[PDB]
């Protein structure tokens, strides 16, 4: 139908925008903490202490499959990365202040994406 060719426009619309703000929200994690899952084979536990793993790679292979319908659910993703680090590693680390910085600023792209997505429809 034109009503289901006229939703996937709106997908693919969805989904550029998406790819940008992914691309900007890395951009804040030069070191790449954030960039792969966290490897079974380095920590054999993970899955112990962690439910749902989440990473950037994760994120952009759903991304190109136009699995994200929405950008709420595109947060969800980006707030497991934040949060599942900050409750498997201390305060004191490289890896919990990492986090915080990718949230504090990635705060600031999120906002105007939550416009641009209302904005644009």
């Amino acid at each position: 139908s034109m009503e289901q060719v006229a939703m996937e426009l709106r997908l693919t619309e969805l989904t550029r925008l998406l790819r940008s703000v992914l691309d900007q929200l890395q951009d804040k994690d030069p070191a790449r903490i954030f960039a792969q899952p966290v490897s079974l084979k380095e920590v054999p536990d993970y899955l112990d202490h962690i439910k749902h793993p989440m990473d950037f790679a994760t994120m952009r292979k759903r991304l190109e499959a136009q699995g994200y319908k929405n950008l709420h659910e595109f947060e969800e993703d980006f707030d497991l990365i934040i949060d599942n680090c900050m409750k498997y590693n201390a305060r004191d680390t490289v890896f919990y202040r990492a986090a915080v910085r990718l949230r504090d600023q990635g705060g600031v792209v999120l906002r105007q994406a939550r416009r641009e997505v209302d904005s644009i429809g």
